[PDB]
């Protein structure tokens, strides 16, 4: 593209062609992100900490969204639509794709959407990094029984099926198409746009 790139090394959040992106870590000099023309981004990392980093919306809703990614994690990783929202404090994670780990957590069924299967997890943090500083607070998983790495995204039935199971989402903070990991090593490369059938 037209596009002039840039790559990203520090904690920090902004838009590019009209997509907010995020960029965390607490190993700067350890991970990368790379800025692309529209709704793309790459990463890469090297024996790293604790990482996100993804392009989306600064705020967040009940979107279909379509993406396609290259994802190539050596330990643990995942390539998820994350978000969070806020009165509760809460973090969700769909979850495409992972490498050497797994999520898994107290389980609350499944949810069919998309062409597969999601197994539905809730988790707890406990005086972690948050949106809100230094918080304990619920995370909402949906996590692929088969991995994949393109399609589309139906945010809303996430939404719907954690309601039903008794996960509540709160006002919503940003939703971000995102490579997130814990340290090892990889790559990726994501493009994310809002579209395609719900
Ligand atoms: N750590
Ligand atoms: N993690």
């Amino acid at each position: 593209g037209s596009h002039m790139d840039t790559t990203i090394t520090q904690n920090q959040t902004g838009y590019d062609n009209g997509y907010f992106y995020s960029f965390w870590t607490d190993a700067p000099g350890t991970v990368s992100m790379t800025l692309h023309s529209g709704g793309s981004y790459s990463t890469s990392w090297r024996n790293t900490g604790h990482f996100k980093a993804g392009k989306g919306w600064s705020t967040g809703g009940r979107r279909t969204v379509t993406y396609n990614a290259s994802f190539n994690p050596s330990g643990i990783a995942y390539l998820t639509l994350y978000g969070w929202t806020r009165n509760p404090l809460v973090s969700y994670l769909i979850v495409e794709s992972w490498g050497t780990y797994r999520p898994t957590g107290t389980y609350k069924g499944t949810v069919t959407t998309d062409g597969g299967t999601y197994d539905i997890y809730e988790t707890w943090r406990y005086n972690a990094p948050s949106i809100e500083g230094t918080r304990t607070f619920q995370i909402f998983w949906s996590v692929r029984q088969q991995k994949r790495t393109s399609g589309t995204i139906t945010i809303g039935n996430h939404f719907d099926a954690w309601a039903r199971a008794g996960m509540n989402l709160g006002s919503h903070d940003y939703q971000i198409m995102a490579t997130k990991g814990w340290q090892s090593s990889g790559s990726s490369t994501v493009s994310i746009s809002e579209g395609g059938n719900p």
